[PDB]
């Protein structure tokens, strides 16, 4: 099934989305998400005026290969730009193919190895009690996990001075069973983030995310070195290269990155393989800059994936969900992978049409 | 599709041969290698006395979760008995599956990589003039590569000075196109190979393979450091942590472990991604003991694989492919992965009843 026509689609249902659709001959067709948060334009232009041309033509079926293919015409590089158009494609003719094979995704990825999976919600306030308060309304949606953060009175040291009191509160309020995550921002050093794990260390956390810049990924050594709270990083990373020495030295225990910005299910299933050698569980990147396109990919990829350890979920809008219909849903704090053929995400191009870029 | 009935067959059409059938309630089924040369009825009870009995029942389309479930069973062990078993089990589940999704395996791993996998046969001769009629012969059957082995007159010493002239000959009658690959069946020690390595480099060898006993992975290191010839070793190797520290310290070029050996296309999977972290190549040990139905998934394997290295090409006895009736095909030195719902192959129980075990 040769591929007869492929292009973007631009819309702003709450927010800008950019998908790439393949039509093949037969007519079957998949999407997958293209969604760049600031830089959208760059994307699309990428697709639209670079890869697209090159589509048509090629045989769908050929998905390791059209990726290899693509990953030659960058230059062998990573980069934000493009391996997100790379994932774009690669989610489109794994949807294709699951179609074709008449199987939802996590079937034909190797089936499922869990009914459910677990997820959590962001709770944030200016105060730690305004932020309790979110956690207390999202324990009752059902959430068994949440990323806390709160204002800081009054500066690194006053954050790190505070940030224990948070969480101290949150243990104080909703106990051990709980569990809770926390995002650092990268606004540390590495000793700095070691002193916070340290601090922390009482109150068990989930996980301690983007603790330093990690460009440089020995960055993390120190960090593992001096505390036992538990670390994830990259979600912002685009390649298996930026993560390598991070996961062969054990220096994490959650990598981050999404489907969308690290080259899609071609790529990242590779990843979660490397990490799984070394105890290290995906924890992907989940903010509403992903599409829904993305967020199904994800589930399915969740549902199968051996070493899954949870998935970020921010709602989106009511408008973002209409023209992205879907058949995957969320009940009692987890998702549930969709059975419809594909990843079970479609675009409802006319609908689209009327929230144009902004 | 539950799985109502699994049961092994052990057949003997030239040489015995252990495969594993799994019906779904559906009425499809699939077949895996389950030989292990020498010690095959220790596969058959363990199948039959223990993992045929938990099979029944399971979805079978859990792929990803009954390896892991088996591999548990094991007491998370690793070892030629047990991989074995879950290696039959999984090659019959992808079996399954791609009969299912209606498309030959190597569509449902990704794709075709390549149009064709390069094989390479064994010429062996008692002295260096035997072998290069082999070669000669074989050359003509199309093979663009061959492995080369011959008698020594008269020992370590004889071996190590008389290897380098078997290689020599070679090149002087068909010159520097042709690959020549040699295997020192794992007689030497690391220092000795190291030798062996620098003495033939002038032959540009496609391979040195099972230099030494390799249980002790760092015995390749003094190897590497000595020699540019390239390195291939695992045909015995049962898991990727045999062959971890191999690979990601660059001591070899090429990993042979064979899928039934490996625990099957799941774990072998894995194999290939961490090897071509590495610039490591898919070598797959191909030998007779190993069933068409192992080579049909090997076809298949190699053709969507991106880092491919060679196919191992040992011909089955024309009673053994009756037995095995197979879409792949040998054309030119090459194979070509066949293009039937599943991995291309199946097992003739009438026939196949006609040659006990032995």
């Amino acid at each position: 099934l040769k591929i007869r026509d492929a292009y973007t689609i631009v819309t702003c249902p709450g927010r800008n989305f950019v998908t790439l659709k393949i039509v093949t001959e037969s007519g079957t067709h998949g999407i997958g998400d293209a969604t760049l948060n600031g830089r959208e334009m760059a994307v699309a232009a990428y697709l639209d005026e670079h890869v697209v041309p090159a589509l048509i033509g090629r045989d769908a079926g050929r998905i390791e290969d059209t990726w290899q293919y693509l990953y030659r015409g960058a230059y062998w590089r990573r980069g934000p730009v493009t391996m997100t158009a790379i994932a774009a494609v690669d989610m489109a003719l794994w949807d294709i193919k699951a179609k074709a094979a008449g199987m939802p995704l996590y079937q034909l990825l190797g089936g499922k190895s869990r009914e459910r999976v677990m997820t959590y919600a962001h709770c944030t306030g200016q105060t730690i009690e305004d932020c309790l308060g979110e956690v207390a309304r999202h324990v009752e949606l059902g959430y068994r996990a949440v990323r806390v953060q709160s204002g800081v009175p009054g500066s690194t040291e006053k954050y790190l001075n505070h940030a224990p009191k948070l969480f101290a509160a949150v243990r104080e309020r909703f106990g051990d069973d709980l569990h809770v995550l926390h995002d650092v921002h990268h606004r540390l050093t590495p000793i700095e983030a070691a002193r916070l794990g340290k601090a922390v260390e009482p109150y068990h956390l989930f996980w301690l995310e983007d603790c330093v810049p990690a460009e440089n990924q020995e960055s993390l050594r120190l960090i593992r070195e001096h505390t036992t709270t538990p670390l994830a990083i990259g979600e912002v990373f685009n390649s298996i290269h930026d993560c390598r020495e991070l996961i062969q030295n054990q220096w994490i225990d959650y990598i981050r990155m999404p489907l969308t910005h690290g080259g899609g299910i071609t790529a990242m299933r590779r990843v979660a393989d490397l990490a799984s050698l070394y105890h290290v569980r995906t924890g992907f990147h989940g903010p509403t800059d992903l599409s829904p396109v993305c967020l199904g990919a994800a589930i399915h990829f969740d549902t199968w994936v051996p070493n899954f350890g949870i998935q970020e979920h921010m709602p989106h809008t009511d408008e973002t969900d209409a023209v992205f219909p879907h058949d995957y849903r969320f009940e009692d704090g987890h998702f549930l992978a969709g059975e419809s053929p594909g990843h079970g995400v479609d675009i409802d191009e006319e609908l689209a049409a009327k929230y144009p870029y902004e």
